């Protein structure tokens, strides 16, 4: 009788798209999301390489990417994962955010990209960079093709 638990992550629990959305509601400078993104990542715990071995290598962004979720009895898939790049890794956190509790098809219904325009946490991004959040979303149309199936 018993039950494991880990990543603590917030992510919804106390990192919601509103939350986020209250935190650069009066941050209206990019450098200050931007910024603040960077302490986004702090907040996140280590990923240690246990969890780095249950998650997928991310090698397609500003630096090291680990990202891994899985699909729930009802769908409801949870994603836990980190990065090197500050930045990036506060980037997760919204993207998290975006995909709370969320079902494959969901995210099909809705990219998690939204939240980040909406907050412009990468409406502002580069292009260029921009390519690498599709890649990050990728994951999931690539996995809701699956759970799709």
């Amino acid at each position: 009788m018993t039950n494991p638990q880990f990543a603590g992550h917030p992510f919804g629990t106390t990192v919601t798209a509103e939350t986020l959305r209250n935190t650069f509601a009066p941050l209206t400078q990019w450098e200050d999301k931007y910024r603040q993104l960077i302490m986004l990542g702090k907040q996140l715990p280590a990923l240690p390489d246990e969890l780095k071995a249950q998650a997928k290598e991310i090698a397609g962004c500003e630096n090291r990417v680990w990202l891994g979720y899985t699909v729930a009895e009802n769908g409801k898939m949870h994603f836990f994962g980190d990065s090197e790049g500050r930045i990036v890794r506060g980037l997760l956190a919204v993207l998290l955010t975006a995909v709370e509790g969320k079902t494959a098809a969901e995210l099909q219904a809705q990219s998690p990209l939204a939240l980040f325009d909406e907050l412009g946490l990468r409406a502002q991004l580069s292009a260029s960079r921009s390519q690498g959040l599709n890649a990050l979303s990728e994951a999931i149309i690539a996995a809701t093709k699956q759970v799709l199936e």
